[PDB]
């Protein structure tokens, strides 16, 4: 009944770790803030933070949820793993929490609007 993230398949019980669950339509398409923020195809439109949610192109987020159905996580093997390593040919791709667990590096630059993941092989 209650909504769950279209990426990681969990609802509001993981809001603190994965970011607030946002709901996008009456079919309960939804995503935690970090799950959508780092999704490779999510288009950000204005400055964002956890304190002040920015503007995003929600159509791109819904497209990413759809793509996610095809994307098995590098760590857990379940679908919805749309946070791909930034290095173009790298196959590693994650759910947000799985990337943390598998020692990926998350890069954030709030002023430039840069949010990306580098896997453990591309961490430098
Ligand atoms: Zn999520
Ligand atoms: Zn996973
Ligand atoms: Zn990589």
């Amino acid at each position: 009944t209650r909504p769950k993230c279209g990426f990681c398949h969990v609802g509001e019980e993981e809001n603190e770790a994965r970011g607030k669950l946002h709901i996008f339509n009456a079919k309960k398409a939804a995503a935690h803030y970090k799950c959508m923020l780092f999704s490779s195809g999510t288009v950000q439109l204005t400055t964002t933070s956890r304190a002040e949610f920015g503007d995003f192109d929600i159509k791109t987020v819904l497209q990413e949820i759809k793509r996610g159905k095809r994307m098995k996580c590098t760590l857990c093997s379940q679908p919805g793993a749309t946070i791909g390593c930034e290095i173009k040919a790298c196959v590693k791709t994650y759910h947000y929490h799985c990337g943390v667990q598998d020692k990926a590096k998350y890069i954030e630059n709030m002023s430039r609007g840069i949010y990306k993941l580098y896997c453990k092989n591309h961490s430098g």
